[PDB]
């Protein structure tokens, strides 16, 4: 299985997540209101691990200048197509340097959990702090805390769009201090026939203290609020 | 991919077909009624390619004595558990010889489409007539005809049993004189994780007249009723 968000997996991302019920329009509106709460006059936003650019496409309608960073070229391609007039960088949230700062730096949908341990987490928070304006805000949607993760969780759904049926089923286990989530897809359409795809990801179960440590090492005050877009809450941090 | 109805594919059969809405109770009832129409005092019944023995289990409530014949040892094992007091034979519809005759010889759910070519169809029908009593009836549920099969058809459904989620997705193409149906499964549960399975079959697209000629060569009068249990109609033959 792949772990790199590429190929047909990357192609099926938007369809499966929309079918699961993810509402990027609501999420972007919530996020713009969160940002303006901590930074009333905020005018620009860097979305880190922006994936297919779905958040940016909507954040564009609340913020004058949006920008992305994304490690997977195949995810980035879809995002650039969707956000043709924004700058979207190919790069790595651990070690990136855009030479500018934004009112908000966001990292959504637990993309932070692709990092391996405290050192990587710390390095990414430090980069997020390096790209935020002095009156701005950094927003990170965490993965589950270890005590709130349910090993053995099964998600299964099937959606169809434009002649094609796509079933996605995931199963998750605890693997050391991370979730191993294994995801299988069957994709069937009249002319193309049926194929099976798979991916597999390790998503780190950082504790609240570990996120907090990373924010604080970056010069950011930190606040957690439970709930948020995926039930995992949101951290925000403010420089100074 | 397997073609032989074995292993996990055989274990999944009942759940997926019942999940798809197949009602062997109502089909058994209909079949028993149809049998009696033609042979009012009918007492015994042979189910050829009986698979998991689902029809047999309900036909037992209508006919004094039921028996089956199945090629696949793994399907048959399921059928023997389900029908512990009936005789179920391990054998081939193309050439079996049981030593006795029955009021009804049935062959249901397009099992007859595993045969290729007029010679095999003929052979099977002559065996069915070699096992029917003189006042009894042969019932064969055909596959689609070449004129009414829908190429490109995709089926997808999900069912859950015992904590396990099973998703089955089929694609069907016209592969010459048969339907190629390729079936994929994803099976997931909290304790067992996810597993993928696949089968693929050619199911022969015999014309109406090919079945008619098989029944005729076998000594049976033949009638066709459109619709039937699965949309494909039903043929019935009476020795004579
Ligand atoms: C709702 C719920 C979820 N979970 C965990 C279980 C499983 O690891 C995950 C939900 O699985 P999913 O719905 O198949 O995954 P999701 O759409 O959330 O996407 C997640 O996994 C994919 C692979 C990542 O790209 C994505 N960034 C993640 O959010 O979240 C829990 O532990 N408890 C819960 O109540
Ligand atoms: C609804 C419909 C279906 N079809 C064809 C398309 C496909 O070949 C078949 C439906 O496939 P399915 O629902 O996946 O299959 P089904 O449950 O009927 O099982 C069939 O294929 C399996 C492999 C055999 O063991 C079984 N003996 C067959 O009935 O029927 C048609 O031609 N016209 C139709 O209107
Ligand atoms: N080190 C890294 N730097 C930047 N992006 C990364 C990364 N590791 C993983 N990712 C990206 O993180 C994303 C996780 S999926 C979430 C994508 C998007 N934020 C959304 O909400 O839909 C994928 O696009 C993946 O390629
Ligand atoms: N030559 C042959 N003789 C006997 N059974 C056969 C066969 N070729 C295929 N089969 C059986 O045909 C069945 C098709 S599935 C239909 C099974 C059952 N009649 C039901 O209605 O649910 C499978 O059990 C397969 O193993």
């Amino acid at each position: 299985p792949q772990a790199d968000y590429s190929g047909e997996i990357a192609e099926l991302y938007d369809l499966v997540h929309q079918g699961k019920g993810k509402d990027y329009h609501r999420e972007a509106a919530d996020l713009a209101a969160l940002v303006r709460r901590h930074s009333p006059k905020a005018a620009s936003l860097l979305d880190v691990a922006c994936g297919t650019g779905m958040h940016l496409r909507h954040l564009a309608d609340s913020f004058g200048t949006v920008e992305g960073l994304e490690l997977s070229a195949d995810m980035l391609a879809i995002a650039r197509r969707r956000n043709p007039d924004a700058v979207l960088h190919h790069g790595d949230m651990r070690d990136f340097s855009l030479g500018r700062r934004f009112s908000a730096v966001t990292c959504m949908f637990s993309s932070i959990g692709a990092l391996a341990g405290q050192a990587e987490l710390d390095a990414a928070l430090e980069r997020f702090a390096a790209h935020v304006l002095p009156d701005g805000v950094v927003v990170v949607e965490p993965w589950w805390f270890p005590e709130n993760f349910t090993p053995g969780y099964v998600a299964a759904g099937t959606v169809e769009a434009g002649g094609t049926t796509v079933t996605r089923v995931s199963h998750s286990s605890r693997e050391g201090e991370a979730t191993r989530i294994e995801v299988h897809y069957l994709v069937a359409g009249p002319d193309r026939g049926i194929t099976h795809h798979e991916e597999s990801h390790r998503i780190t179960l950082f504790t609240r203290e570990q996120y907090e440590r990373a924010f604080t090492a970056a010069g950011l005050s930190v606040e957690f609020m439970p709930g948020g877009p995926s039930g995992r809450g949101l951290f925000t941090g403010l420089p100074g």
